[PDB]
């Protein structure tokens, strides 16, 4: 009837349970259901390729040496300081390059017994995940990070690791992201590894992140699209005025170069081209094509009456013609951009 | 009467205690009373939206078998090193992606016990929180930082957190903050978590920070004003020294381009438009609108006298009108966001 | 005589001794005699507001119960490692945000213990200590850095910290900072801390720290000097010379204004005017003037002759006031600040 | 037949089993074979030169103690929680900066025991590893990482490590690097050490990288290709207009110097020059050398008409000559670094 | 002759031996001589005046207690897991800020014990050792980088420290450092610590590093070069060229000046003046010269002709003085900075 004998007469020496010795030892292989609660999400970092996210995990399974029938309750909610002297299963995260637990005040290691001998047992982690992050399309990309639950020690006959076929992935309430809307819909899926040391169990799951495009709108797009303009300002100015237009395509030149430089500052040295880096170069384009057509200007005005005529034919062409060729590239960008981002996440 | 033979009378094997076992088992919930007081309070982040804080945590309950009738004291301030020979409460931090405890010495951890049971337990902590922040109205903005106690393996059945009626949260005496001001203040709120594997008590406090405005001026607003002004002079110069006032136009534009990315340094990449990016923006327009005055200018007086005239007029009256549309939009921006400041925090 | 069954004579369960007894039960409060050696001093942030040193704590009491009469010398210096065995005082550091004890080979931590039961108990610690810091007058500034020894688990009437008479804070010879001079003389206080759990005992040693001008003087005073004179050169080039005037007075502001705004790299979000930012902004309004002096002249000399000479009238009159008003503001900057120096560090 | 007085029969004090003597004795060294599986593979840092791995190891031996003949199956995957119980080599790797284990949920550390009493130990760990880097040809460099296995306690008459037959290193499938290409084939090695503590074994594998130029290209080689085509642009402008190609001249000068001194912002501050250097030198003279024409041009062109032919003469062969140079300069610099790249890695 | 009863037979209870107590009791102090390898050498930072290095340190001294005359062979290398179980010399390392111990697959610790009772014990460290620099002659500086081993509960009466004979300090073969040249000779001395608690031993070796000149020549000095002879070229251009050599002019100033605060950017804020400090105050000056010798030419050519020739004069007498002088400067700086470096490293 007390509590203290119960508790080292389920399990214990007078018992003969034993914690290195799996439930059915010999038989079927255990059969572990896993559910996971998300407390936070954070710190997606291109540069490390990873993500920092702090979970409950839940595993349930069954022991048949823990099934009791004395207390008249079904379900006993146990100190969490006994999990030494239990069986538990050896789950570890396939791509987490760092994970902690935590011990404040006391450690978080829920344990629940039923009388069947199903265990309950709830643990809070705190982990890295590694993330392959495709990087094309990058202000208006789409992500998918992954989280691998994989057995380390015992094979497929003896541990067997499933998700929950309710809920199996909660997230916690007013959740949100500084720069990416996490998608409703997680993906689960079922790894299974293969080594030259045998097949090992494996569950994964599968988030989908969208970058948000309002501070790329701000930062890099606006006053890009701004310099450009400022390059148009020099087809109005004076053709007599040989330092003004030359300065303007200088300085909007190598503040475009800068722009472009200042466009790649958090990201990883990829190798290949980007959304922004097309944009990037075709205003870099546009704001060099300015400068040479002043140069032509200055070129042939001074061939000396058509030679006048000719360079101000050419300016008044390009005051029409640069802003036209620019709002069809900007047609052609957005819209291709836009449709590339109807295709199937999956 | 030895204090020696006292210490394991009361708790022990001969005693029978179990540190395993709630006060109170299969009846009321033990009620834990709850108190903090704050060491010290900084580090608030808002790239990792948290911040850190170190606290003294006080928890008060009462445990029948502890209850002693010999020693004349009322109260016994023990050593602090029996902690694991009593049963504690397994009080957590929801928001925490970070805690530690202090070992200096001896480890900062006060047990006293009373004559009819009363355990005061005291520990000295320090916290990372996670706290979501509202960047809209960012040079002008109110942040709200909470803090969650609540239990890990104890539903509300078993375990109640409560705060302490009088003083709950205290503050150290000269506690100040570079970048903000902690109102004097703080809500005491009662969160309660429902998760699949039941109820769990929770206890919240909110503290409330104002963002102090005199960096802002100095750093962001009157570097940018002092550009718009800068852009003002053009309009005095003679009409005929096109590479000065191009210059100048040019070099205004491409310093309030640098001036709005330096703006959001040291900022979340959030994609909502703040206070200081309006300010930023409509500086911008500013300054691009002079440089498009003098281009007008440049162009209407080569038509060929109405045409010098009219250019001469053009200047005259911008000359009046850029300070006085400034003057309007500086007192329509800061008296609206001097009057949404208003608005209640709660 | 033989020294193994002394040492478990002296403290052990044959002896009676307990560790989690203070010396006088019951009585007088046990009085700790503190010093403290400091073996490294650095890491001076202004932006974290902490300073992180390096010590030797000696805490030296009596146990009545230590006292023994068979080894003929006075003082015996055991093994480190029995510290577990006997009564320690549960210091700690209030201002205290991380730190950490050394275990390099064998764990720092000497004990002697005297005929008459006299303990001296040696530890090396590093710490992370709290600073606020003042910095108004920034560049000139003085600052007291404050270290707080606290008992945390023992009230007044049972623990009692003091400085001991003769040396209670000595430095290590050849100690040097990098950017600041350590007074010789330290200030030995008496805190005493009062919560809601009662009176704590506290000693408080403070360093003062005097900031070196070198740096600054060779970083940001000269080249904003420079800066300035470099805007006067304007006054001597050709009043027809309108874009190299107009881009000398550009190219001053926008560098003052960069200047300004890189004095504040390495401090914190303070809300208050320092020193610093009162140099760099009358050095701006300086530049800001000679750019308005050359826009009242150029404006001035096309109202068409009075109208030529009073132009060179306005830029003769700047060649020599300018310089003037300079060495007078600087005159009066250089003495108000080395005069509110003298006001007493205490 | 239970497993439970088998698991501590095959080792404990009945079996008389010492785990602190290795399996032979006063004989034959152990014979150690090791494999390891690369889960990740990144963190590539020139600066500090290192790079982060994490590797399942594995180790197989023979342990004569440990044979049995009761149980029908010829290997046993036990609990990985008796590893403290018999005998491991003391591996350890040479080149390792930090190296951490995994204790997720359960540690993850495999142990198989076979009938003839070969053991299977696998142990998951993350190593960063120290790689000397030689950056001469930085943008166009192979490197070669190491990974040294090597006993600390045992000598070569004792503990001799090898490699295993067949596949010694696998790595995870789709493994990518964002900066560099891993080759398939990997060297095996057999390092040996000597110290004046005797002979220690030692076995070394060898990845090679190959850096991926695209990066650069984007970063590096066309901003500043881009920036020598600009001051190409000063030939085709008016010999009249100083200030306009005068200013070209500054600016490409002084925007070559940064990109000069950018292209070294994440590197090691090596003493030798690199292709990238050689580069940006070969630009910084081209830009250089065209201003210098255009002071020779002005300086000509006002010695008063032969000298006014001559400076028409000066600029139409700069025109034509300075793109030809630039070319064969490209064309020499291109082969020879994709020459060198065809040296053998080896 | 078993193995295992031998091992406790040594030391254990029945052996009577006790690890408390050092290896002649009341008798002449232990010799303990120590030597060093040094595995790795690096991260030598400025900023926080310290370094990292990996090393292993192998300790011998002589227990008579631990004699034997059982086993034929006169050396047993034993397992590294009794160290607890023998007495050891508490070594610690004055100067160091952070050590740790690798605990990678087995511990790293050695232990050697011989028929007479010699004690050989060898341990892989890490350590971070405070380095006080020395900053004047910065770009050509050599440092002392030193490193203490103490004693710090034993005096001298109890344990000395020494150096090996032969080859106390070895460093691993191909060991090289990106920014530095480690001197082959390595300087030994006996520093003996005297505080207030007694005398300790303490044994120093100091290693000389030479900084390597090539990075900042292609870093620092060849840019400022460059802009000093790029801002030469002004004297060339027509002196009616205002803007032209106005522009040269502030351009190459405000770029000095930008080089100047970049000179230090990794560097501690000291207060002194260094080798580059001269070197950037010089180039300083030579750019404002310039500038100000055309200021002089411009308001001396409009006087009104000997008012034309005198300021053509100045540019012709400017063009060959400058170089000149800057020559004379360059031999005298050069000259006395590699006079100064043949000052005795001692
Ligand atoms: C774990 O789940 C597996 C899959 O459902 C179970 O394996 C099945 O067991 C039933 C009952 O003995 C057999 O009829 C099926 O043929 C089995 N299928 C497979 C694929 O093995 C297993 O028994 C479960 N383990 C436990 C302990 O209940
Ligand atoms: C903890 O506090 C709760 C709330 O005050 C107590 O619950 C009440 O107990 C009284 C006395 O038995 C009852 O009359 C009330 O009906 C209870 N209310 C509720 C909502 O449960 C509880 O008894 C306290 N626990 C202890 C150990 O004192
Ligand atoms: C610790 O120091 C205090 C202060 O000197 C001692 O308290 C005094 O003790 C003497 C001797 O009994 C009394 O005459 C004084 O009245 C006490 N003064 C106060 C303010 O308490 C105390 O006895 C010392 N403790 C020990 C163990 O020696
Ligand atoms: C470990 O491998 C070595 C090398 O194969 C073995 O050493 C050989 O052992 C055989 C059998 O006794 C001898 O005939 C050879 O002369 C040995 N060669 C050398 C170079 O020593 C060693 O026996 C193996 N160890 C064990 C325990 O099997
Ligand atoms: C450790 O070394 C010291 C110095 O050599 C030894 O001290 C000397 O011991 C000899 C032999 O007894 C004496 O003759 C000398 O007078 C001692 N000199 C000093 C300065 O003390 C010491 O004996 C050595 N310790 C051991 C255990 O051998």
């Amino acid at each position: 009837m007390s509590p203290s004998d119960f508790l080292d007469k389920l399990m214990g020496r007078t018992s003969g349970y034993d914690a290195r010795i799996r439930p059915n030892f010999k038989g079927p292989p255990v059969n572990v259901t896993c559910n996971i609660f998300i407390n936070s999400f954070g710190s997606i970092a291109e540069t490390t390729m990873d993500y920092r996210v702090n979970i409950f995990l839940r595993q349930k399974w069954n022991d048949p040496r823990l099934a009791y029938s004395e207390y008249p309750d079904d379900s006993l909610d146990l100190d969490p300081s006994m999990l030494d002297s239990i069986w538990k299963p050896d789950l570890f995260f396939a791509n987490e390059k760092g994970a902690n637990f935590h011990e404040v005040t006391t450690d978080n290691k829920l344990l629940r017994i039923f009388k069947n001998g199903n265990v309950l047992y709830s643990i809070r982690l705190t982990l890295t995940l590694s993330c392959p992050m495709d990087l094309k399309n990058f202000p208006m990309d789409v992500q998918t990070c992954i989280m691998q639950l994989e057995s380390f020690g015992y094979t497929m006959n003896d541990l067997i690791f499933e998700w929950q076929d309710e809920a199996p992935v909660q997230v916690a309430e007013g959740l949100t992201l500084p720069q990416f809307l996490l998608k409703e819909e997680k993906d689960l899926r079922y790894c299974t590894k293969h080594y030259n040391t045998g097949k090992f169990t494996c569950i994964e799951v599968r988030f989908h992140l969208e970058r948000q495009m309002g501070y790329y709108l701000i930062q890099m797009y606006i006053p890009s699209l701004l310099i450009v303009i400022l390059s148009w300002v020099s087809f109005w100015i004076n053709m007599d005025a040989a330092p003004a237009r030359v300065a303007l395509g200088i300085t909007t030149v190598l503040t475009m170069t800068t722009q472009s430089s200042g466009s790649r500052a958090s990201l990883p040295k990829v190798s290949y081209v980007k959304a922004i880096d097309i944009w990037m170069a075709v205003c870099l384009l546009f704001v060099f094509s300015a400068l040479l057509e002043y140069a032509a200007v200055n070129f042939v005005s001074r061939q000396h009456k058509v030679f006048i005529d000719r360079a101000k034919k050419i300016d008044t062409i390009s005051r029409a013609c640069f802003p036209l060729a620019f709002l069809i590239f900007n047609i052609f960008y957005w819209v291709i951009y836009k449709i590339l981002r109807h295709e199937d996440i999956h």
